[PDB]
């Protein structure tokens, strides 16, 4: 019994005996979340598929064990047997034929204001709201990108956006910017340091 037992069971059951063992590497090499523990692969060729289902729901969880495999298959080009699996796991009815896509790539931050309350601290407080951007000039954001933020339409705005730019900040960028801060006032250092 277990709809999700038999969903593994009959995704594993389908693949060629050879197609099988990529599947076992795949979780060796695909990354998961915290850390868990990637299960030998020697212990996985050992298990066959019934004894290897029974432990991917005991070790992975039974629906934490099909939704990890849902994506492998879909990374295999099997997104046929990786939209039944899932669906094994769930039907969930109501579902349209085609049409809603795969979400925007754009992470859709939560609507609740919070993150940005440490911007416009910080700019309201620094007062020379110049001096930080210039500082990062031709430093860690390239001669296009400083303009692009210098072209914004508020004031403001020149620095909310200089802090999206996260993905471009390395380990030395935060301290290129927390170390001016104490240049200038070592109190905001300690203020936005303590969130």
């Amino acid at each position: 019994m277990g709809r999700a037992r038999d969903a593994i069971l009959d995704a594993l059951e389908n693949l060629t005996a050879e197609e099988l063992k990529k599947f076992k590497l795949k979780l060796l090499s695909v990354p998961l979340r915290e850390g868990y523990g990637r299960i030998p692969r020697g212990a996985l060729l050992s298990m066959d598929a019934l004894d290897l289902t029974d432990k991917l729901v005991s070790f992975y969880l039974e629906t934490y064990g099909a939704e990890l495999t849902a994506n492998v298959l879909r990374d295999m080009g099997l997104q046929e047997m990786a939209g039944q699996l899932q669906a094994a796991t769930h039907q969930g009815s109501g579902a349209a034929p085609a049409g809603i896509q795969a979400p925007p790539q754009s992470a859709a931050k939560p609507g609740l204001h919070f993150i940005d309350q440490h911007r416009a601290a910080l700019i309201a407080r620094v007062t020379n709201v110049e001096w930080l951007l210039d500082a990062l000039y031709g430093k860690v954001l390239t001669d296009e990108q400083y303009q692009a933020v210098r072209a914004e339409p508020t004031n403001p705005s020149k620095m909310r956006k200089l802090f999206s730019f996260t993905p471009a900040w390395n380990w030395t960028c935060k301290d290129l910017l927390l170390q001016a801060l104490r240049e200038s006032q070592s109190y905001l250092v300690e203020d936005l340091e303590r969130s």
